[PDB]
């Protein structure tokens, strides 16, 4: 969390 998986997930 507070990753880029975290902000990819968040974008998507
Ligand atoms: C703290 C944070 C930052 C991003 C880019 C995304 C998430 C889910 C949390």
């Amino acid at each position: 969390w507070c990753d880029a998986a975290c902000c990819a997930a968040a974008k998507a």
